[PDB]
């Protein structure tokens, strides 16, 4: 069939990753998307002039939940790490779900993006240093997005698909 690209959200419960996957998906925001809904998502996408069929596990389940995430993370081909910029735990968590991901992935090389969600809220209690300067240390981009006014949605999702892109040519 067409070109696919199969994307994984990944990061701490409430950061939005539901929120940002709608964006992406139906172009409106969602402010209370079941937290326990774990479901692939297809959106036909043109990026840079190719079209490709985008596959995306929005995650919401436990570490150990079933056997079609663990196919899902088999097949990931990028993952977006989102952490709420409102919120230091969800930031504190961000190894946590990179050393799972390497974990899924054989160890191996993986296209991600480091996601900063909710830059639309006033008490930012997460470094912008610290995140830029973490993202800099797993040699991935680091973006602020908002899924509350869609800004950076388009470019997190875009990036990471340029990402695998890069990826694939080695
Ligand atoms: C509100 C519920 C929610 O959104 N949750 C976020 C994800 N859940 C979670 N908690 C801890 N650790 C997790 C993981 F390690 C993983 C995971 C597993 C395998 C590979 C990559 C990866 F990120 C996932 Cl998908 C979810 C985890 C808690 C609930
Ligand atoms: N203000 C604001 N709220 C958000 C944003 N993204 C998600 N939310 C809210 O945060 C809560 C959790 O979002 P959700 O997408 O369900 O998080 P998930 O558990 O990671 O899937 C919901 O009440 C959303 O409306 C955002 O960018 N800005
Ligand atoms: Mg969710």
């Amino acid at each position: 069939g067409m070109t696919e690209y199969k994307l994984v959200v990944v990061g701490a419960c409430g950061v939005g990753k539901s929120a940002l996957t709608i964006q992406l998906i139906q172009n409106h925001f969602v402010d209370e998307y079941d937290p326990t809904i774990e479901d692939s998502y297809r959106k036909q996408v043109v990026i840079d002039g190719e079209t490709s069929l985008l596959d995306i596990l929005d995650t919401a389940g436990q570490e150990e939940y079933s056997a079609m995430r663990d196919q899902y993370m088999r097949t990931g081909e990028g993952f977006l790490l989102v952490f709420a910029i409102n919120n230091t735990k969800s930031f504190e968590d961000i190894h946590h779900y990179r050393e799972q991901i390497k974990r899924v992935k054989d160890s191996e090389d993986v296209p991600m993006v480091l996601v900063g969600n909710k830059s639309d809220l006033p008490s930012r209690t997460v470094d912008t240093k610290q995140a830029q300067d973490l993202a800099r240390s797993y040699g991935i981009p680091f973006i602020e997005t908002s899924a509350k006014t869609r800004q950076g949605v388009d470019d997190a999702f875009y990036t990471l698909v340029r990402e695998i892109r890069k990826h694939k040519e080695k």
